[PDB]
């Protein structure tokens, strides 16, 4: 598909057997998913952006399907405020930025 | 251009005369830049990132060249930590998602 964005580009993933809402996000390097459980090893991280840093699990080798598309890489699990697909999934799928 | 993901969608943009890095960011709602004077009057502004909230200074009709297209728009200035170009100028030079 082709995204505008006059608006926020949310699309429905399936993560963990959940299906969530997320941000396709090209200034994030990581994909950051809300609380939830993930199988499988995790360690900590912490990461930053506006507002300071928050204390993550980092999950590797997740399979997340995005917008239809699957994809597979690390998924970091903690408090942010919106779920966020970022460029570590994007590239998987092939996403662009266009202008 | 068409900007794959694997690196950041990294830029340079124009803005009070002087050349900025900056961040193509889908993510974003607002474009925020680092301290730097401004013309003219502002406003306050709350944004909530992925740590919590900052206070910035909302600056209007601000000319910005970004990755040499023209935009003339909103500017927030304040403490984070990369210069973020967000949908309000990512829509005026006509960028868009694409997979
Ligand atoms: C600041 C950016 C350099 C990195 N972020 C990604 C951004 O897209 C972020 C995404 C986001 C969106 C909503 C709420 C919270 C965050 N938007 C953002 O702050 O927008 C602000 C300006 O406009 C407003 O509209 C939206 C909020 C306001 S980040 O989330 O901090 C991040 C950092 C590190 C890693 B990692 O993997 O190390 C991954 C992600
Ligand atoms: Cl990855
Ligand atoms: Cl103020």
């Amino acid at each position: 598909p082709q995204i505008t964005l006059w608006k926020r580009p949310l699309v429905t993933i399936k993560i963990g057997g959940q299906l969530k809402e997320a941000l396709l996000d090209t200034g994030a390097d990581d994909t950051v998913i809300e609380e939830m459980s993930l199988p499988g090893r995790w360690k900590p991280k912490m990461i930053g952006g506006i507002g300071g840093f928050i204390k993550v699990r980092q999950y590797d080798q997740i399979i997340i399907e995005i917008a239809g598309h699957k994809a597979i890489g690390t998924v970091l699990v903690g408090p942010t405020p919106v779920n966020i697909i970022g460029r570590n999934l994007l590239t998987q799928i092939g996403a662009t930025l266009n202008f």
